[PDB]
């Protein structure tokens, strides 16, 4: 259950480039249906235009994940489409974002204990286009379980995991009413934050909040979260002592002084140490059978030719959950660094993740190199080599 936010009341009166990965959900095989993914990360503002193209022309029906953001405040989204790869068909993903002068096109290259209840809140103004879009997203251990989107005719809190369907009508009635009330606070804050930052009146701006609690195995609060951001940059945040605030620039000092007089830090300490802890307990019970799952990575090495007498050994890790993983290449019992390339861990689209690490080795010396895969679901790290 999310907290009821207090208005920032700041007073009276920078863009990030997306990063793109284009890859198939499964290893591509000509003639075998698959899924083409376009994974876009690290961008801000959140408005983004994504097209998937086959042989230059726009693919008609592409699906999009709902947009989320990470702890660095940047946004990410997964676009995917169904496709059957061939040897000559060319696929690409084109992303149009304000941070770039020109749309970016990235082509598909076949070689490409503690628990937590946290709420990710977004309020984006779109002056002229309508009212600000407001969203509340709840996570039980990185797993989304509830969602509120004001961009509907009759916006309501919705279960996002089947185990949340047990909550009676009274739970969803009050959660939605809190969201609509919370939406109003961010509507007012968006308006006044304009003059506090000396910004023109016609642009789009965002407020982001991360609110929640991390609870150890003993049921005690490990860490409480209450962090605000305006336009993708730190604004104010409750400190680890849960008693004082860290304001990130001059505008946030009015909010900090106002919240000290109002005793807001103590209101949140009561929410985090209490209400947040007890609700996470109720949520964990309903989702016990599904939330604690771990999927071990399955690994394999592929072999790719290079100029002159070099080859590329690419070590794949597929179908693993959670996302955290480590891939290393070794020669003579020592770990390699210099000639080794990575990709950021990326979703497959089915709940599991993928990653690979490659290394350039001399031709004929492939059996001198061993890849190592470290994952929490593996009883012992995987070791494997290129096998023709």
């Amino acid at each position: 259950s999310i907290i009821n936010f207090e208005k920032l009341g700041c007073g009276a009166s920078i863009q990030k480039t997306p990063q793109i990965q284009v890859y198939s959900r499964h290893p591509p095989e000509n003639g075998k249906p698959n899924i083409l993914n376009c994974y876009v990360t690290q961008f801000h503002p959140p408005h983004i235009e994504i097209q998937m193209l086959k042989n230059g022309k726009k693919i008609p029906k592409v699906e999009m994940s709902d947009m989320s953001f990470s702890k660095d405040w940047s946004f990410y989204i997964l676009a995917h489409t169904e496709f059957t790869p061939t040897e000559t068909d060319t696929y690409a993903c084109r992303v149009k974002h304000a941070s770039m002068a020109e749309p970016k096109t990235v082509y598909w290259d076949r070689d490409m204990g503690p628990h937590s209840l946290r709420y990710f809140v977004t309020a984006v103004s779109r002056p002229g286009l309508g009212e600000p879009r407001y969203m509340e997203v709840g996570y039980v251990d990185d797993t989304e379980f509830v969602r509120f989107d004001s961009d509907a005719e009759n916006p309501r809190y919705e279960p996002r995991a089947r185990w949340m369907e047990q909550e009676g009508p009274e739970y969803w009635e009050r959660a939605t009413q809190k969201a609509k009330g919370n939406e109003q606070s961010f509507r007012v804050d968006l308006r006044t934050l304009l003059g506090c930052y000396n910004q023109s009146k016609g642009g789009s701006h965002t407020i982001q909040v991360i609110s929640g609690c991390e609870v150890g195995s003993d049921g005690r609060l490990l860490r409480g979260y209450q962090q605000y951001a305006y336009d993708g940059c730190d604004y104010i945040a409750l400190n680890e002592d849960l008693k004082t605030w860290t304001a990130a620039d001059m505008a946030a000092l009015i909010t900090k002084h106002k919240w000290e007089q109002a005793g807001e830090a103590e209101r949140l300490r009561a929410y985090l140490e209490g209400t947040c802890v007890e609700w996470l307990r109720r949520y964990l019970k309903n989702g016990n059978a599904t939330l604690l799952r771990t999927d071990s990575p399955k690994a394999h090495v592929t072999h790719h030719s290079r100029p002159e007498d070099k080859v590329t050994l690419r070590c794949w890790a597929l179908g693993f959950y959670p996302a955290d993983i480590t891939l290393t290449w070794q020669l003579n019992g020592e770990e390699l660094i210099q000639d080794m390339e990575l990709v950021e861990t990326r979703p497959a689209g089915d709940g599991t993740f993928q990653k690979w690490a490659s290394v350039v080795v001399p031709l004929g010396k492939e059996q001198y190199y061993t890849c190592h895969v470290y994952h929490q679901g593996l009883p012992e790290p995987l070791t494997l080599r290129w096998e023709p």
